[PDB]
DNA sequence: TCTTGTTTACATTTTG
DNA sequence: CAAAATGTAAACAAGA
């Protein structure tokens, strides 16, 4: 009896294993997204934004929230924000 | 307008 | 038990 479709792991942590699954260690938000689709089969089939609004806020708000993850600027013209894991 | 972030509420579960 | 967590849902503000 998984805690959600997805399983046990929590949205916090699913990030966390994106942004470790990274090379600088570090994603832009959008990037995070394709991780989900692309790493996740509960997600493999909600990329279309028509039917990906309740994860993809999630995922901003455990962003946003939780001191785990800090905001990293990231050079560039009409780039997003890195997001790394907070040390 | 669609993206990005932040915040605030609420209902439940888990933790410590 | 009470506190910290969690998963949704939403209101707002500044960017691309």
């Amino acid at each position: 009896s998984r805690r959600n479709a997805w399983g046990n792991l929590s949205y916090a942590d699913l990030i966390t294993k994106a942004i470790e699954s990274s090379a600088e260690k570090r994603l832009t938000l959008s990037q995070i997204y394709e991780w989900m689709v692309k790493s996740v089969p509960y997600f493999k089939d909600k990329g279309d934004s028509n039917s990906s609004a309740g994860w993809k806020n999630s995922i901003r708000h455990n962003l946003s929230l939780h001191s785990k993850f800090i905001r990293v600027q990231n050079e560039g013209t009409g780039k997003s924000s890195w997001w790394m894991l907070n040390p």
